[PDB]
């Protein structure tokens, strides 16, 4: 039940789907699902507390939260949001989002470490879900 790892993906499945219900330009969704534009995930956790940095070809992120305190993210696809992450059970947690500004597709997330040792993420856009599984390097 601890999380910390360095993350490669090694499936993913209705992305370039997710990214379409988010209203993404078609440009950006072909780039996004190509193989060249993996994200890595570096996570570190400490008791309820998580840092997770994600990295692409060209992009690098952070985020810092800890559970069942509100903190202020971006979705998918970068709008601004305030998050809110509560455990589900011992393995798997789950965030709502609520945007800062406008109106938009209802987005959330989930992280679940496995008992065999991968990650699976999932998001949600309206009635899309993303799933992708990585495993620990
Ligand atoms: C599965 C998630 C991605 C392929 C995400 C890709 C990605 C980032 C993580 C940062 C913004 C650029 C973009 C390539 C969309």
């Amino acid at each position: 039940p601890n999380f910390s790892g360095n993350w490669k993906i090694i499936r993913s499945e209705n992305f370039e789907e997710l990214l379409k219900v988010l209203g993404v330009n078609v440009m950006l969704r072909k780039i996004a699902v190509a193989a060249a534009s993996k994200p890595a995930v570096e996570i570190k956790q400490e008791g309820d507390t998580f840092y997770i940095k994600t990295s692409t070809t060209v992009w690098t992120t952070e985020i810092n939260f800890k559970v069942g305190e509100e903190f202020e993210e971006q979705t998918v696809d970068g709008r601004p949001c305030k998050s809110l992450v509560k455990w589900e059970s011992e393995n798997k947690m789950v965030c709502e989002q609520k945007l800062l500004k406008g109106e938009g597709p209802k987005t959330s997330w989930t992280l679940e470490l496995t008992n065999d040792g991968e990650l699976i993420e999932t998001m949600t856009a309206d009635d899309v879900v993303c799933t992708k599984v990585y495993v620990r390097e």
